């Protein structure tokens, strides 16, 4: 649980996001993508895209980052009462697209990377630190609505 504080940081640098959805989304994909080459393959419809400027001139790709961060978008305005979101996103993401949890701490830290390199006036060290608390409360409650399902993520 995050204090006011934390969740008015990590809502403060949301809003930032905001303004250009589709440009973090497929920065954050091209960083877990470089970073973590099977987090590419996962997404079975865009592992023909071969460079940065293929995958940023992907209009499906970047339709995907949208969908993506919008709904992590959703959740963190929640400031953690995201029962109701979080349940069909680990229902799809368990029993569909079998995205391990370890994948959702590969996003979270390309996340916070994308973030930092686009809005460091914005996101300094106390902003990092509380959307990684608010990035690992996602990441602990949609493990156990995992569980629920019978997946281990
Ligand atoms: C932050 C965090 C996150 C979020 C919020 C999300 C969200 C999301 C959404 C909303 C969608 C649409 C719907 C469904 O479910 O289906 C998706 C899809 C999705 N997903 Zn995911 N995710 C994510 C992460 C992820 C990761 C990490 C991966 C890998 C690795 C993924 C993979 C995916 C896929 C593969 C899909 C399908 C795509 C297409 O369309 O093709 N995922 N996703
Ligand atoms: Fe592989
Ligand atoms: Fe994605």
């Amino acid at each position: 649980v995050l204090s006011e504080g934390e969740w008015q940081l990590v809502l403060h640098v949301w809003a930032k996001v905001e303004a250009d959805v589709a440009g973090h989304g497929q920065d954050i994909h091209i960083r877990l993508f470089k970073s973590h080459p099977e987090t590419l393959e996962k997404h079975d419809r865009f592992k023909h895209l071969k460079t940065e400027a293929e995958m940023k001139a992907s209009e499906d790709l970047k339709k995907h980052g949208v969908t993506e961060l919008t709904a992590l978008g959703a959740i963190l305005k929640k400031k953690g009462h995201h029962e109701a979101e979080l349940k069909p996103l680990a229902q799809s993401h368990a029993t569909k697209h079998k995205i391990p949890i370890k994948y959702l701490e590969f996003i979270s830290e390309a996340i916070i990377h994308v973030l930092h390199s686009r809005h460091p006036g914005d996101f300094g060290a106390d902003a990092q630190g509380a959307m990684n608390k608010a990035l690992e409360l996602f990441r602990k409650d949609i493990a156990a609505k995992y569980k629920e399902l019978g997946y281990q993520g």
